[PDB]
């Protein structure tokens, strides 16, 4: 169940969704934003990363669970110029300075996130006959 | 002119969030509680710290990101939170919410001089 959410909350239509990879054979860690057009990434380092778990609270040693927390707790705030996105669930609030993928990266990601969710929806219905 | 802005960016406004003074804190209020950074010289250096350029200002930043539409904003439970995305990377702020006693004479002065601005803003726009 890797998190995520859509904006905005509640009723209207979802305009955006938030999602992140990966900590687990480990990838590093990224957050994503999508339009489902085009697709906005935290294109993390190993040093851009430590910096941001610099500025807050944690040592290298993950951000998925908080993450994790805000999206359960549609906690997320989100503002695009020409991205950031923020994280108020936790104790101390995270801002994450998001770029755009370019398209040939983004759209193979972009392909394999829908064909992904709709096999989660259609496992999560099946757990729900439970 | 110390900065400020209101949001959400036509239809009508709920919150006012503004700066004072270079001490330094941030505000936001919906006219009714406030809630604040609640800066200490030495809380503050060391925000200044955690990211920013010299401990040696930061409202031409957040005066960039009220001009520039650019501000984010969280509330809950006597625990908000802000942020700046003009520069070279996002600035987030936690803001507190100020007890009442302690947020009204902020809140009155607030309204009264927001009307003196007004006034005088008018008066020196009657120029052109």
């Amino acid at each position: 169940s890797p998190p995520l959410c859509t904006l905005p909350p509640g009723p209207e239509p979802p305009r955006f969704v938030c999602y992140c990879e990966g900590e687990e054979d480990r990838g590093g860690f990224n957050l994503y934003v999508t339009d489902a057009a085009e697709l906005w990434s935290t294109c993390f380092t190993p040093d851009s990363l430590a910096a941001l778990k610099a500025r807050f609270g944690l040592s290298a040693a993950d951000i998925t669970p908080r993450f994790r927390a805000a999206c359960e707790q549609q906690a997320v705030a989100l503002t695009l110029q020409e991205a950031s996105l923020t994280l108020s669930g936790g104790p101390s609030a995270l801002a994450f300075d998001l770029s755009k993928v370019p398209g040939p990266e983004a759209a193979p990601r972009l392909r394999a996130l829908t064909l992904g969710l709709a096999k989660r929806v259609w496992s999560l219905e099946r757990r729900l006959a439970a």
